[PDB]
């Protein structure tokens, strides 16, 4: 939701990076009011 | 491309966060061979 998802370093495994992608997409869809 | 995009903290402004979203999407599309 309206919370910045945890970033486990740049060497984070792609699956958890995709996990971050999902959470970031959700976050952005919230904060940007789904304008994008 | 095949490089982990820079993350300027959790308080990063949403526009640069969207910028990170684009670069992360591109990165994931590369690393995952566009399987997702």
């Amino acid at each position: 939701g309206p919370s910045q998802p945890p970033y486990p370093g740049d060497d984070a495994p792609v699956e958890d990076l995709i996990r971050f992608y999902d959470n970031l997409q959700q976050y952005l869809n919230v904060v940007t009011r789904h304008r994008y």
